[PDB]
């Protein structure tokens, strides 16, 4: 499941979209033949890279756009921590026992001060890859 | 004529639809109470600051997104430039005599010497307001 960015409101270190897998966007240029921008992305699951170029349309005379694919993150209700991973809930009641944590910028240990604090209203968004699921940054309501 | 743009891809300087005027961002705060976003933006025609908040949604299960609204820019190609305005055409070959350039980051400078060198893939970014149509930003084919 996916929305449509344009390519105008991408900037470094948001997440695509590239070849199918979710990425973290390391670099971004642009081709002198055709115009398309190409992104230079790092898998959130396999850490590998990947490229993919922005797609162009014209929905419309005089109106060229180029985007790109960006996930819909979750949100998932914290219930509590274990050793690395969560126990998150949807707001369904779906509760799912052992989430991942991806490890990027600390986002264990922001996690961790803030369901000290007050746990009722941390969150965390959630991006789906076939199936596994991982936390990735987190809200507080 | 308007596209929806997540929030988390809305940055300083982005040209949104604040209370229906075009407008660029200048400051971005978050409400406490309701945690939407709050955007202040500078009229592009009038040079009045607007204020408005973002739009949440539900469209499925833990699945929260706030989006504002931004403005579908058309791309006009550049035939002439006179005194503080061009003559553009718009790719179906209808021609709009006196278009005006936003006075913002020297775009008329910018426009002037990319259009001494190759005024063939001189295109404008323009912006509409209620009929008023004006040039924003540059691009080159």
């Amino acid at each position: 499941q996916t929305v449509t960015i344009p390519c105008h409101h991408i900037r470094l270190g948001d997440i695509l979209i590239l070849q199918g897998r979710p990425c973290q966007v390391i670099r971004i240029s642009t081709s002198a033949a055709t115009g398309q921008h190409r992104y230079l992305g790092v898998d959130l699951f396999t850490k590998q890279l990947h490229e993919e170029s922005s797609f162009v349309s014209n929905p419309a005379p005089s109106v060229v756009v180029q985007t790109m694919l960006g996930p819909v993150f979750k949100q998932y209700r914290v219930l509590d921590m274990q050793d690395g991973s969560i126990v998150a809930m949807t707001e369904t009641g779906d509760v799912k026992q052992n989430l991942p944590v991806i490890d990027q910028s600390s986002l264990w240990n922001r996690l961790q001060k803030a369901f000290e604090s007050g746990r009722g209203s941390v969150r965390v968004l959630v991006v789906s890859d076939h199936g596994r699921e991982m936390a990735v940054d987190m809200k507080v309501v």
